[PDB]
């Protein structure tokens, strides 16, 4: 099952940034999402649940055909909450209509990260939205109450290694978790991109509590917490030692996990040998806006 990548008609560099700016701006105007935060964790969220249903051994799932907007993904319990990013983008979307959804939901990710001060991610364009039939079904995306093992035998169907399975999972550095979504409570409120996700990992005093919906997570007295599957990072020596890197070096952390979030985004795509090269977009900040 081949999904190859077709520029949509006529569209360059410019219009995607045009379109990145104005995602930029409605994640700086509507700033009193979810107690301040704001809707750059749920914009990285949906970007990667939108992809993370992909599956190497017969290319279902993945980015590519934007299947989310149908019932049947729209209403994976894996992905209770992300209606909200869903109903962010889709003022984008009507302004923007010759965007794939594919395409918008991952630039939306992109976006979130860049504007959150995080690494540049380069991204392509070239997703086709595909028929309802293609949607895939419910429970390709990972369990939270598991261990290392779990975890790594999780994304090899990803295609992902330890190294990039770990600069992945600093995305939990950002935004919280709601029990009424998930089941876990907690986590604050960052809506900067760091590389503190580690740095909590390795520095805070956990203790393994259970929340209001009886499930076990990790808290600190500083109000963090970590998810069974994010404190097997520290319970798995291979894993550990990545966290540790990461912990102590931002540039690489930045610069692998752009690696890997690219990755993550493209899986399934055929790119043609004369596609675009990938766009890297400027920020707000950048332009001067
Ligand atoms: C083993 C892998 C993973 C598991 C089990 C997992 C699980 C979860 C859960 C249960 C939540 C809370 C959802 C809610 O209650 O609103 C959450 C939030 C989040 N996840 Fe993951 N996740 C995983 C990997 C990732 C990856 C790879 C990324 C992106 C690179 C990511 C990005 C996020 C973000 C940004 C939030 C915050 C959302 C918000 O603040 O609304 N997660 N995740």
């Amino acid at each position: 099952l081949v999904h190859v990548a077709s520029v949509e008609k006529g569209r360059s560099y410019e219009d995607f940034q045009k379109v990145y700016n104005a995602i930029a701006l409605k994640l700086r105007e509507d700033d009193e999402y979810d107690n301040y935060i704001g809707y750059g964790p749920v914009l990285v969220r949906l970007a990667w649940h939108i992809s993370g249903t992909w599956d190497k051994h017969d290319n279902t799932g993945g980015s590519y055909g934007g299947t989310y907007r149908f019932k049947k993904e729209f209403n994976d319990p894996s992905n209770a909450g992300l209606q909200n990013g869903f109903k962010f983008l889709e003022p984008i979307h009507k302004e923007f209509p010759w965007i794939s959804s594919g395409d918008l939901f991952s630039l939306g990710g992109v976006t979130a990260v860049q504007e959150m001060q995080g690494p540049k991610i380069p991204w392509r364009c070239g997703r086709v939205d595909t028929p309802e039939d293609t949607t895939p079904d419910n429970g390709r995306l990972p369990d939270a109450d598991k261990d290392a093992g779990y975890v790594r035998t999780f994304f090899q169907r990803l295609n992902m290694n330890d190294r990039e399975v770990v600069a992945l999972m600093g995305a939990h550095a950002l935004g919280k978790t709601h029990l009424k979504n998930s089941g876990y409570e907690g986590g604050g409120a960052n809506n900067v991109f760091t590389n503190e996700f580690y740095l909590n990992l390795l520095n805070e005093d956990w203790k393994l509590e259970k929340n209001d919906a009886n499930n076990e997570q990790w808290d600190s007295k500083s109000g963090y917490m970590m998810l069974p599957t994010d404190y097997s990072l520290i319970q798995d020596p291979k894993y550990l030692s990545i966290v540790k890197e990461y912990a102590n070096d931002q540039d690489k952390f930045f610069k692998d996990f752009s690696k890997a979030f690219e990755k993550l985004l493209e899986n399934g795509i055929t790119f043609p040998k004369d596609a675009p090269s990938p766009f890297i977009f400027k920020t707000l900040e950048e332009q001067g806006l």
